[PDB]
């Protein structure tokens, strides 16, 4: 399938998906191509938060979709 995350840093990449595949998966395919922490990366759809362990299917999401990655912390 196809879906395109832009970067903190000002890049977006392309990447190739599927309905059955685990959302860990594909972040981390991401994460060996353009290096985002995966616990530290979010993605997001329409206010919602992505779960590494639902698949891309159960979220409606459709080819050529665009999601946001956000970072998460706290230090306290």
């Amino acid at each position: 399938m196809q879906i395109f995350v832009k970067t903190l840093t000002g890049k977006t990449i392309t990447l190739e998906v599927e309905s059955s595949d685990t959302i860990d998966n594909v972040k981390s395919k991401i994460q060996d191509k353009e290096g985002i922490p995966p616990d530290q990366q979010r993605l997001i759809f329409a206010g919602k938060q992505l779960e590494d362990g639902r698949t891309l299917s159960d979220y409606n999401i459709q080819k050529e979709s665009t999601l946001h990655s956000v970072l998460r912390l706290r230090g306290g």
